[PDB]
């Protein structure tokens, strides 16, 4: 509040230690005293903002096609202890337009809430208006691509089924509010501790309209070559079920433990023309080696090039839970 005496009472009542809050009779006594004591009838501590001056670097890890990510510790105290954070930031190299997309990305992560999504922690900026730096939580285990090779033998098919299941709920949550992530792969999907996976960044997020079930792209050079729905080249239109193919490829890699050369780009043997002709001719990739029959038999349906033949994520989790049971 704006009155010195009342703020004291509110602070005493609203203490974070439940055994230090005062008794109600003391509250009544203090209110009665305050009433007669003051005949007069009449800077913020917002934690979501960070300042670069108190950010301390430790090491660098991770990079992307639209920014860099580093590990830092925030400690305005005597630097004895603090909180380890991951700081999404741009780079001066050709950063003439990253500001708008970074602002939009900040906007998206402030309006989402689900368990299978990386938490938002705050924002940071400098005096120049540019230099905006997103700060989000840090996952010690990194992404799945960096985890499965490290524990290929220790892991089990049970946890593989669990991991394949969990990201589907996050994707369904994203599709609920009419968002398309436009890029899904192992490097983006994160894993924390065990049995928990949270989706990574949302840089290329765009929202479709009710009157048009597809988005418009002016330049397709940014998209990766072999995570590419056929409509993205045939008509340059982005549909929600486009990432279903992406999820199927991610599932295949998940069963593959991120092998050295079994990735479809490495597995495949003028790239655009070859891809188009193979898609029209149905030259789909075969099943993974040593793969159980039922899972890839189920996955084969979603790989179908027709968007209409693709199933909803709800149906996929239904099938997966039926198989698990
Ligand atoms: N919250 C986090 N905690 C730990 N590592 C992270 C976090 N977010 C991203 N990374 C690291 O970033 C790498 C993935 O790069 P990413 O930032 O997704 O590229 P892009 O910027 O193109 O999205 C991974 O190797 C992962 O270790």
């Amino acid at each position: 509040p704006s009155c010195k005496e009342l703020a004291d009472l509110m602070t005493r009542c609203m203490n974070y230690d439940p055994n230090q809050r005062p008794f109600f009779r003391a509250i009544m006594r203090d209110i009665n005293k305050l009433e007669e004591q003051n005949p007069d009838i009449v800077t913020e501590v917002d934690p979501t903002h960070f300042e670069k001056r108190f950010l301390k670097r430790i090491r660098d890890l991770g990079e992307g096609h639209f920014g860099k990510v580093e590990l830092c510790r925030y400690d305005p105290e005597g630097d004895n202890t603090g909180e380890q954070v991951a700081v999404k930031s741009l780079k001066p190299e050709s950063g003439g337009n990253h500001i708008a997309d970074l602002k939009k990305e900040i906007e998206i992560l402030r309006n989402l809430y689900h368990e299978n999504i990386v938490k938002y922690k705050g924002i940071c900026m400098e005096d120049g208006g540019n230099g905006i730096k997103l700060i989000m939580e840090f996952l010690p285990s990194g992404s799945l691509k960096e985890y499965l090779p490290k524990n290929k033998n220790k892991i089990n098919l049970k946890q593989q089924l669990k991991y394949a299941i969990q990201i589907c709920k996050g994707m369904d949550y994203l599709g609920s509010r009419q968002y398309v992530h436009r890029d899904l792969a192992a490097r983006n999907v994160l894993v924390e501790s065990e049995h928990q996976v949270k989706i990574g960044d949302f840089g290329l997020t765009k929202a479709i309209e009710t009157d048009k079930e597809y988005y418009t792209v002016k330049d397709d050079r940014d998209s990766p070559v072999f995570w590419y729905a056929p409509e993205c080249l045939i008509q340059c239109k982005f549909y929600i079920a486009s990432d279903v193919w992406s999820f199927g490829v991610t599932l295949h890699e998940l069963l593959t433990y991120c092998d050295s050369d079994f990735s479809p780009m490495a597995l495949f043997l003028m790239t655009v023309t070859r891809l188009v002709n193979t898609l029209k001719e149905g030259k789909r990739l075969p099943c993974p080696p040593n793969c159980p029959d039922e899972v890839y038999q189920l996955m084969r349906k979603c790989w179908e090039f027709q968007p209409s033949n693709r199933t909803t994520f709800q149906n996929l989790i239904e099938g997966f839970e039926a198989l698990l049971k």
